[PDB]
């Protein structure tokens, strides 16, 4: 899937067709954070910096663990905050 494609949060929907239903995080809430499935297990990929997550427990929110792991990405940035994630990296 080109990255490009995915920077609208619609076209990012329609990637999760087969997407399983036994994984407890939905669709909509990875989209919004800017995530799209690469169509292997739960594997998504962030659309502005390419951070790959998987592995989603129950609980988790997409834009945590974006911050927690992919902090400089500038699509996180923009829209949650330096602060949100400086706190997410323990900068308090
Ligand atoms: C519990 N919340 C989940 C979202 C989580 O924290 N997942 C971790 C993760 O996605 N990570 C871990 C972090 C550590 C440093 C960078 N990693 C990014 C990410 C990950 O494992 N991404 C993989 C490997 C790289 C290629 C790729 C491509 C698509 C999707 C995932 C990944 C990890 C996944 C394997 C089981 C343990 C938890
Ligand atoms: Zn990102």
């Amino acid at each position: 899937i080109s990255n490009l494609s995915m920077q609208t949060h619609a076209a990012r929907m329609r990637t999760f067709m087969y997407w399983p239903s036994s994984v407890p995080v939905q669709p909509e809430q990875l989209a919004s954070a800017g995530f799209y499935y690469v169509g292997r297990n739960d594997d998504v990929k962030c659309f502005c910096c390419d951070g790959g997550l998987r592995c989603w427990e129950s609980g988790d929110d997409p834009w945590v663990e974006h911050a927690k792991w992919f902090p400089r990405c500038e699509f996180l940035i923009r829209m949650k905050g330096q602060e949100f994630v400086d706190e997410i990296q323990g900068r308090y």
